[PDB]
Protein backbone atom coordinates (compact mmCIF):
# COMPACT_ATOMS: atom_id res chain seq x y z
CA UNK A 1 0.00 0.00 0.00
CA UNK A 2 2.08 2.87 -1.32
CA UNK A 3 -0.67 5.60 -1.05
CA UNK A 4 -1.00 7.58 2.15
CA UNK A 5 -2.80 5.60 4.90
CA UNK A 6 -6.43 6.65 5.38
CA UNK A 7 -5.55 7.74 8.92
CA UNK A 8 -3.08 10.24 7.44
CA UNK A 9 -5.65 11.48 4.93
CA UNK A 10 -8.00 12.17 7.85
CA UNK A 11 -5.42 13.88 10.05
CA UNK A 12 -4.40 16.01 7.09
CA UNK A 13 -8.01 17.09 6.54
CA UNK A 14 -7.89 18.42 10.11
CA UNK A 15 -4.79 20.49 9.22
CA UNK A 16 -6.36 22.13 6.15
CA UNK A 17 -7.29 25.35 8.05
CA UNK A 18 -3.55 25.96 8.63
CA UNK A 19 -2.72 25.38 4.98
CA UNK A 20 -5.66 27.32 3.55
CA UNK A 21 -4.71 30.37 5.62
CA UNK A 22 -1.04 30.07 4.62
CA UNK A 23 -1.56 29.76 0.84
CA UNK A 24 -4.56 31.99 0.09
CA UNK A 25 -4.27 33.43 -3.42
CA UNK A 26 -4.03 37.07 -2.36
CA UNK A 27 -1.44 39.74 -1.57
CA UNK A 28 -1.60 39.47 2.26
CA UNK A 29 1.59 37.68 3.41
CA UNK A 30 1.48 34.33 5.16
CA UNK A 31 1.77 34.85 8.95
CA UNK A 32 5.16 33.81 10.30
CA UNK A 33 3.78 31.32 12.81
CA UNK A 34 2.26 29.10 10.09
CA UNK A 35 5.65 28.09 8.67
CA UNK A 36 6.65 26.02 11.70
CA UNK A 37 3.09 24.67 11.86
CA UNK A 38 3.50 23.38 8.31
CA UNK A 39 6.91 21.88 9.05
CA UNK A 40 5.36 19.99 11.96
CA UNK A 41 2.78 18.49 9.58
CA UNK A 42 5.58 17.06 7.45
CA UNK A 43 7.14 15.41 10.52
CA UNK A 44 3.91 13.65 11.59
CA UNK A 45 4.39 10.68 9.25
CA UNK A 46 5.42 9.78 5.71
CA UNK A 47 1.73 9.75 4.79
CA UNK A 48 1.29 13.27 6.14
CA UNK A 49 4.25 14.40 4.04
CA UNK A 50 2.68 12.87 0.93
CA UNK A 51 -0.66 14.62 1.54
CA UNK A 52 1.17 17.90 2.19
CA UNK A 53 3.13 17.61 -1.07
CA UNK A 54 -0.05 16.92 -3.06
CA UNK A 55 -1.63 20.07 -1.62
CA UNK A 56 1.36 22.35 -2.11
CA UNK A 57 2.17 21.21 -5.65
CA UNK A 58 -1.48 21.56 -6.64
CA UNK A 59 -1.53 25.14 -5.36
CA UNK A 60 1.85 25.92 -6.95
CA UNK A 61 0.64 24.81 -10.36
CA UNK A 62 -2.88 26.29 -10.19
CA UNK A 63 -2.67 29.55 -8.21
CA UNK A 64 -2.02 33.03 -9.53
CA UNK A 65 1.38 34.51 -8.76
CA UNK A 66 0.31 35.46 -5.24
CA UNK A 67 -0.40 31.89 -4.16
CA UNK A 68 2.59 30.53 -6.08
CA UNK A 69 4.84 32.89 -4.13
CA UNK A 70 3.43 31.73 -0.79
CA UNK A 71 3.91 28.07 -1.71
CA UNK A 72 7.50 28.71 -2.81
CA UNK A 73 8.28 30.44 0.50
CA UNK A 74 6.74 27.51 2.40
CA UNK A 75 8.77 25.00 0.38
CA UNK A 76 12.01 26.89 1.04
CA UNK A 77 11.23 26.90 4.78
CA UNK A 78 10.62 23.14 4.60
CA UNK A 79 14.13 22.66 3.16
CA UNK A 80 15.48 23.81 6.54
CA UNK A 81 12.73 22.62 8.91
CA UNK A 82 10.72 19.84 7.24
CA UNK A 83 11.09 16.08 7.31
CA UNK A 84 13.78 14.33 5.28
CA UNK A 85 11.04 12.25 3.65
CA UNK A 86 9.22 15.38 2.49
CA UNK A 87 12.40 16.65 0.91
CA UNK A 88 12.96 13.32 -0.88
CA UNK A 89 9.50 13.46 -2.44
CA UNK A 90 9.85 17.15 -3.32
CA UNK A 91 13.10 16.30 -5.09
CA UNK A 92 11.22 13.70 -7.13
CA UNK A 93 8.88 16.46 -8.31
CA UNK A 94 11.64 18.93 -9.31
CA UNK A 95 9.86 19.49 -12.63
CA UNK A 96 7.34 21.68 -10.77
CA UNK A 97 10.15 23.85 -9.38
CA UNK A 98 11.63 24.35 -12.84
CA UNK A 99 8.14 25.27 -14.08
CA UNK A 100 7.78 27.91 -11.35
CA UNK A 101 11.20 29.36 -12.18
CA UNK A 102 9.88 29.79 -15.75
CA UNK A 103 6.60 31.51 -14.76
CA UNK A 104 5.82 34.23 -17.30
CA UNK A 105 2.78 36.00 -18.69
CA UNK A 106 1.23 39.29 -19.73
CA UNK A 107 2.06 42.34 -17.59
CA UNK A 108 -0.30 43.52 -14.88
CA UNK A 109 -1.89 46.95 -15.40
CA UNK A 110 -0.61 48.26 -12.05
CA UNK A 111 2.43 46.18 -11.14
CA UNK A 112 3.79 45.26 -14.57
CA UNK A 113 5.93 42.17 -14.45
CA UNK A 114 6.95 42.42 -10.79
CA UNK A 115 4.88 39.47 -9.54
CA UNK A 116 6.32 37.20 -12.22
CA UNK A 117 9.79 38.38 -11.23
CA UNK A 118 9.20 37.66 -7.55
CA UNK A 119 7.85 34.19 -8.29
CA UNK A 120 10.82 33.30 -10.49
CA UNK A 121 13.35 34.55 -7.94
CA UNK A 122 11.66 32.58 -5.15
CA UNK A 123 11.80 29.44 -7.30
CA UNK A 124 15.49 30.06 -8.06
CA UNK A 125 16.07 30.42 -4.32
CA UNK A 126 14.27 27.14 -3.65
CA UNK A 127 16.22 25.40 -6.42
CA UNK A 128 19.60 26.61 -5.16
CA UNK A 129 18.84 25.10 -1.76
CA UNK A 130 17.07 21.90 -2.84
CA UNK A 131 19.25 20.99 -5.84
CA UNK A 132 22.71 21.78 -4.39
Amino acid sequence: AAAPPLRDRLSFLHRLPILLKGTSDDDVPCPGYLFEEIAKISHESPGSSQCLLEYLLSRLHSSSGHGKLKVLKILLYLCSHGSSFFLLILKRNSAFIQEAAAFAGPPDPLHGNSLYQKVRAAAQDLGSTLFS
